[PDB]
Order: C-alpha cells, then structure tokens, then sequence
C-alpha cells in the first residue's frame, strides 16, 4: 500500500486514561459480529437459504446489487481473524450461529457440514484464549419457516426456534459458556415488520403486503415467547452441568427530554417504553409497559399466566447495545387512528437544542456521536431494572464504504469516538452499575444490511477486491489501552 498507509498517528497512544486497571477485575472486552455479515457461504457448505437472500433478490434492494454470499469470507479466513483478535488484546468474540446454516429448512434435518464449521471457529478460539459468546439469532430467519406459517408472525415459530437453540446447548455447550438467544429482537419487529426495511419487508404500504398496526406486535410477542422457551431448555437441561449463561441482546437509543417540562419527560419516557421496554418489561416483570398496554390496547398481544412466568427472569444478563440519542418532545395531541407502532410512539425527535447539534454524525443516517448517551442509557437500565448484570454488547460507529486503504486505516474519528464512550462507560460503572463487559462492532468492515458495502463499522479495514486485512489506527489504539 501507498506510504501514508503507514503513517503512526499518535492517537493511537491517548487512551484517555483508561486500562484494564481502570475496570471491574475480570471484565470482559471484545469484538461483536454476526453469521450473515462476515461468514459468506451463503449458498454453499449446506446452508438453506434465510428471509434476507430472498430479500437480496430484489433489484436495487442493497446497494449496487451487492450481496453477502462472500462478504469478508470470514467462513475460509476465519483463523487469520481470530489472531487479530489475539493480537489486538480482545478477550473475547460475540458471533452469531446461522439458523439455516444448522437447519436448512428451520427444523428436522441437521446441516452436519454447518455445524462442523462451527464447532472449526469455536475449537479455534478456545485454542487462542478468545471467549466464545454465541448469539443464536441475528436477522436470519431461514425462508422456509417465513414460507410455511410467516415466520414471527405464527406461535408455531416458538418451539421451532427453542428446539434449535436446544441443539445448539447440547452441541455447543461443552465449551460455550455465554449465550443470547437474539441481537435486537425490536429490530426483527421493527425493521422486518412496521417500516419492511429489513427482510422480510412487511410494512401496510409495502411490495410483499404487510401491516404496520398489528404486525411489529405480534412479531416481538412470539420473539419474546421464543427467547423465554429457548431459556426454559438452557435451564433445565443444560445450565447445571454446563455452567454457563444466557441474556438476550436488545438495543437502546437513548431518549434525553428537549426540555425540564412534564410533557418532554413524559415523552422521553414513553420512547423508552416502547424501544426497551417492550422487551425488557416483560423479561424483568413479566408485563407489558404500561404506556404500551393503554395506547396499543387490542393490537398487543397478552401473556397467559403460564408464559408470564415462563417469561420472567429469563436471562442471566442483559447485553445492551448502544450507539446514539436523541432530544425527545411531546408532538402536541395525538391521532387517534392505528398507523404503526413508530407512530404508537407519539413522540417527536429532535437533533439540536439551541442550534447545536446533539453530535456529530457518523456514515450512518441514524449515527449521532453522543458519548454521555452510553452513560445515561445504562445508569437508566441500573435505577429502573434493579441492577441487573449487564454486558454493553455493541458500540461503534462508521466510515463511509468508499475510501481507499490509505484512508481508511486513519480513523481517528472511531479512536475519539471509543475513547470517549469507553470513559463514559466507566463513569457510569464506578457509580454502580453491573457492567461485566464491552464489546466493540466490529472486527471487520463487513456487509451491513441494506447499507451494503456503504458503510465501514471496522476497526480492521477489508480490501474487498482481495480480502486482505489492514488494522485501522482505533485497532491499535484498543491494543495499546488493553496491555
Ligand atoms: O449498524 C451497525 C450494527 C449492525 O451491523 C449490527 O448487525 C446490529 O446488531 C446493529 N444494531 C445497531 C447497530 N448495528
């Protein structure tokens, strides 16, 4: 690569005071991924095909028609990431199992050539002294359980989805010790069903039909059924002889009130209720919030008795995963008629107060880089639930796709951003908070949903022409804070 490649920036050197030192003994930091953003092999090596390669096919559905059936092939290459991640001082590595990869079809026949790659990547690891985390789900819902019943939206989803995840305990088990059921289980609801951003694109105005006002509900209902009976398995088959752990990963945005008044507050709350909340209330309580329960009145569904308590306490930790805030205010009054479970929100955004932006943003359209956000979002998370152990499960933020290696690899601006959350982090756990470890997204450049290849969430760069990897500077910056 060209001399400037190789430039040594010296932010690389100001870890802002942070060490290991400066966090719980034992505190755990690594990289987060998932099976569809990194693996390739989409359609080889056994896979079935899941909601999202069907989603792909849809003429100008990722940017430039691009695909992941190769992405970072971190399927073939998977050693070579691995040892970055030794390299760079990371103790452990969140990765995602590919449903359709182990069941091609959701249930009944096993894939032993998936789950033979698997047991490959996590062998490894363990033989490097990397942590295995496995997340069970991360946008992937093989097509052919959408094809029989429409995937979330049938209570037949449950048990074929804890019957997988049971496989996956009795397989996996001997040496993973950390499982989440779901990375963002509002995001399958949200993205998949009220907006059809993401696979399988259901929305009330959408191509594949759909609806806005019913749908999202009963998704993150069966989600929540599905993560509870998955945890039911880990419990009483697998926990006391493996002796690991199970949470769940749900993103927070969090919501700061525009202004001191009771209808600001009283908004910033309400978008609390329905992003977190909705999951979290039931996982902690057993119930709905109550917010959600009064505006979405017979469009939500309710808990017998029996899943109530199948649902609460149904994990052993929470992983959050947190980027960004908002200013919230009260929008006024409220229609009144059903049109989606983001306008069930009533609520208004804002990005600026007196002029000044919130922060600056990043790649992403939703991206705003706001630091003291990680340390409001998880001090909230403390007050409201208890004190519950939590991990902060993802954090990081992007590069627009199209720059060069030379470019890339100088991002201070990640470097800023990490150092800047991390300390944020740490303040909020010296005040009490639970925290027993961070991970950043992501190793890798990689494939990022309908962004395609856009945008750059990497702290290693990927030359996607050669797949070759170069550490971006924020690389060596964790490398240095970590020793
Ligand atoms: O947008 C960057 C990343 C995605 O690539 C991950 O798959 C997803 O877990 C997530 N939630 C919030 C931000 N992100």
């Amino acid at each position: 690569a060209a001399p400037f490649t190789y430039w040594l920036n010296p932010e690389i050197y100001d870890a802002g005071g942070l060490s290991r030192r400066a966090f719980p003994e034992g505190f755990v930091f690594g990289t987060a991924a998932s099976a569809y953003q990194v693996e390739g092999m989409a359609k080889q090596g056994g896979r079935g095909p899941s909601i999202w390669d069907a989603f792909i096919e849809k003429p100008g559905t990722i940017p430039n028609n691009a695909t992941a059936d190769v992405t970072v092939d971190e399927y073939h290459r998977y050693k070579e990431d691995v040892n970055i991640m030794k390299n760079m001082g990371f103790d452990a590595y969140r990765f995602s199992i590919s449903w359709s990869r182990i069941f091609p079809n959701g249930t009944g026949m096993v894939n032993q050539e998936g789950v033979d790659y698997y047991n490959r990547l996590i062998d490894y690891m363990v033989k490097k002294g990397i942590k295995p985390y496995a997340n069970l789900y991360h946008y992937d819902l093989p097509l052919a359980l959408h094809e029989q019943y429409l995937g979330w939206l049938s209570p037949n989803i449950v048990e074929a989805f804890a019957d997988y995840a049971d496989f996956c305990f009795q397989t996996f088990g001997d040496r993973v010790k950390d499982w989440f059921t779901f990375n963002e289980p509002r995001c399958v609801a949200a993205l998949g069903y009220d907006n059809g951003f993401h696979a399988p694109g259901r929305c009330s105005g959408c191509d594949a039909g759909g609806n806005s006002t019913t749908e999202p509900y009963l998704a993150a209902h069966h989600l929540i059924l599905s993560h509870a009976a998955a945890v039911k398995r880990y419990r009483e088959k697998y926990q006391l002889y493996q002796k690991g752990r199970i949470g769940i990963l749900l993103d927070f945005v969090w919501y700061e009130p525009f202004s001191d008044s009771n209808a600001d507050r009283a908004a910033a709350q309400r978008a609390r209720d329905f992003h977190l909340g909705w999951f979290l209330d039931p996982i902690i309580h057993g119930r709905y919030p109550y917010s959600m329960l009064e505006i979405v009145k017979d469009r939500m569904p309710t808990f017998s008795d029996e899943e109530s308590r199948m649902v609460k306490d149904s994990i052993d930790y929470v992983g959050i995963n947190h980027y960004t805030s908002f200013y919230m205010k009260d929008p006024g009054p409220w229609n009144l008629t059903p049109t989606s479970y983001q306008d069930d929100w009533h609520v208004g955004f804002a990005y600026e107060r007196n002029g000044v932006p919130i922060g600056a943003q990043a790649n992403s359209y939703w991206l705003y880089i706001v630091p003291w956000g990680i340390n409001k979002a998880v001090t909230y998370v403390k007050e409201t639930y208890g004190n519950p152990t939590m991990i902060l499960s993802e954090n990081g933020m992007d590069q627009p796709g199209n720059v060069s290696i030379t470019q890339g690899v100088h991002d201070t601006v990640r470097i800023r951003y990490y150092r800047n959350y991390i300390t944020e982090l740490k303040k909020a756990i010296d005040d009490g908070a639970k925290v027993i470890g961070y991970f950043a997204w992501s190793l890798l450049d990689n494939f990022e949903w309908r962004l395609g290849y856009t945008s750059r969430f990497g702290i290693v760069y990927v030359d996607y022409k050669t797949l070759k990897r170069y550490p971006k500077d924020s690389a060596f910056w964790f490398k240095n804070m970590l020793s």
